[PDB]
């Protein structure tokens, strides 16, 4: 259906108190805004809203979010979208460690 993806629910590098929602091992270091709607466009999810936020200041120096349609449920889509852009930096590094 429809609903919000916020990069801190599929961010490896935080606790679940904090926001991520998706299992630690499926989830990625620091998801971009841009690399969330690359995936979800590869995935052919519909991109509804894409907003990006950036201001001079702590964590609250950014804030994204993305409105996205999805034949699929929510923590589905989230699990894709994180292997998605594990996949996507794999394609670029064109290598396994630094």
């Amino acid at each position: 259906g429809r609903f919000v993806v916020w990069p801190s629910e599929l961010d490896s590098r935080l606790s679940r108190k904090y926001g991520r929602i998706v299992p630690r091992s499926i989830a990625v270091e620091s998801p971009r805004v841009e690399e969330i709607v690359r995936a979800a466009e590869e995935l052919k999810f519909k991109v509804i809203r894409v907003e990006e936020d950036k201001l001079n200041p702590e964590e609250l120096r950014t804030f994204g979010m993305i409105v996205l349609e999805s034949p699929y449920g929510k923590s589905k889509s989230l699990k894709l979208i994180a292997q998605k852009i594990r996949e996507f930096r794999r394609r670029s590094a064109g290598t396994l460690v630094p």
